[PDB]
């Protein structure tokens, strides 16, 4: 009842925003390179070389993992006065007001507009994502803290999906339509901030500081359904002393500690590996990749309809398989089957003439490569970080593997064209030389996970570190 409202509406209002940013970009793209270049044209009377207008595009994706960054930094701040509904609902502010940022950019004929609209959903994501974890697993019993886990990004993956679907030649697709791709944002921000306002509070947050028990009860039983609920309180409060009976690690003194030194390396070349190995890249330049790869140019939405979709049936299928299949094993297949699939794709992308329907396994190695990733590490990092470390929760470790990724991001983002351009025929090579090395560096780094305690993993590492 109030706990699964309570779940779909924050979902729809943060993850589903996220996935919609995330694969919004590729469908319009050809009406907004006729909008830069009319626009440039009017405003200095010169056309743009193509590598001018590519640049400009690149940036334009790619502001969105800045803004991210930005957020990440500033939700840590933010968070030890505002809490999470009061930051979920500065969240949708941010949103509602960067829609209107981009949706308003054609009518007074604005590019930096548009620029200024994504750098705020690029920080409004990078809020979202850091938040709506704290809240989700925090209001969740946890009995079922595992659902709720793969909500957030069952979300992400259904956002994408309607990104690709809104996007299509007949619904948003037209000319005079592409305005109104950024105005839909709308509709997520103002149902969310219909519905979550009307419920309940996180409790551990008040009672942390501002301590109120009777608040604090009434949410517990309304969650739990029971007036009885004096163990949960009790184990909050544990926690809550046990957490202030210790002193909490800085960045600085954390990079600076040569006890989690490998730690914070692992995290770092995992996080890394995990955005170069490449989703992102293959959400934003979809419709160019699909054309690069000789399907006709009539039938590529509905190929990024169908990629949206298998991503989505992955992320169901994937929901059980990780519960089943392990961590590291899991992860290593994982970028080894991304790489190997990287290399089909490139070997059917150099040679699709030999045949007329070598282009059509194109799209087969896409499947296989979405699967592969969301059927795999897509989501075990946002376990493993916590695995790693002592807390479990470490603010520091939060803040490093936040940077590296929205720094990665920022670097993919606006390098693929570029490396497009240099390589036409063999581009995703150098996402397969990342996927490989990347797998090989963690096989031979991080050990075995689940069903293994804290200690475990604390004396392994700590006879790795030979010292
Ligand atoms: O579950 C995810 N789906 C994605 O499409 C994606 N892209 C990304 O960077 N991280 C994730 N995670």
């Amino acid at each position: 009842c109030s706990l699964l409202v309570a779940s779909l509406a924050g979902a729809f209002g943060s993850s589903f925003l996220y996935g919609y940013n995330l694969s919004v970009v590729n469908a319009p793209t050809p009406y907004i390179k006729a909008f830069y270049n009319e626009s440039w044209e009017r405003r200095h009377g010169r056309p743009i070389d193509p590598d001018t207008l590519t640049l400009l595009w690149s940036v334009t994706v790619s502001i969105f993992a800045i803004g991210g960054l930005v957020g990440t930094l500033i939700v840590k701040m933010i968070g030890k006065v505002l809490g999470r509904k009061h930051t979920l609902l500065a969240n949708n502010g941010f949103a509602i007001s960067a829609a209107l940022l981009m949706a308003c950019s054609l009518q007074a004929g604005a590019f930096e507009m548009l620029i200024v609209g994504r750098f705020i959903m690029g920080i409004d994501g990078g809020v979202a994502l850091s938040v709506l974890p704290m809240y989700l697993s925090e209001i969740s019993p946890k009995e079922i803290r595992g659902s709720l886990g793969q909500v957030t990004a069952i979300f992400i993956c259904i956002g994408v999906f309607t990104g690709q679907l809104l996007g299509l030649p007949e619904l948003l697709g037209k000319e005079s339509t592409w305005p109104y791709l950024f105005g839909v944002i709308v509709v997520p921000a103002v149902v969310q901030l219909l519905s979550l306002p009307f419920l309940p509070d996180s409790p551990r947050y008040l009672l942390l500081e501002k301590h109120n028990e009777a608040r604090a009860v009434k949410a517990f039983q309304t969650f739990l359904g029971k007036a009885d609920v004096s163990q949960e309180v009790e184990e909050v409060l544990a926690e809550s002393r046990v957490q202030r009976s210790i002193r909490l690690v800085s960045v600085l003194e954390l990079l600076r500690a040569p006890y989690v030194r490998w730690q914070v390396v692992t995290v770092i070349v995992t996080m890394a590996c995990y955005q170069l190995c490449g989703l992102n890249a293959i959400w934003f330049y979809t419709n160019s990749i699909f054309g690069k790869a000789g399907i006709p140019p009539a039938k590529i939405p509905y190929v990024t309809l169908s990629t949206g979709g298998i991503e989505t049936l992955a992320a169901v299928f994937s929901g059980l398989v990780i519960e089943h299949l392990g961590r590291r094993p899991l992860l290593i297949g994982g970028f080894g089957l991304m790489g190997l699939f990287f290399g089909t794709l490139t070997i059917t992308l150099t040679l699709q003439d030999h045949a007329p329907w070598v282009p059509y396994l194109s799209i087969v190695g896409i499947l296989a490569i979405i699967a592969s990733f969301c059927s795999g590490p897509g989501g075990i990092p946002f376990i493993l970080t916590g695995e790693f470390f002592q807390q479990s929760q470490r603010p520091a470790a939060f803040i490093i593997a936040g940077t590296v990724n929205w720094l990665s991001n920022f670097a993919v983002g606006l390098l693929f064209p570029f490396i497009q351009k240099s390589l036409d025929t063999y581009c995703f090579l150098v996402f397969a030389t990342i996927c490989i090395t990347g797998a090989i560096y963690l096989y031979f780094v991080l050990p075995e996970t689940k069903n293994r305690t804290y200690a475990e993993i604390s004396q392994a590492f700590s006879k790795r570190n030979k010292a």
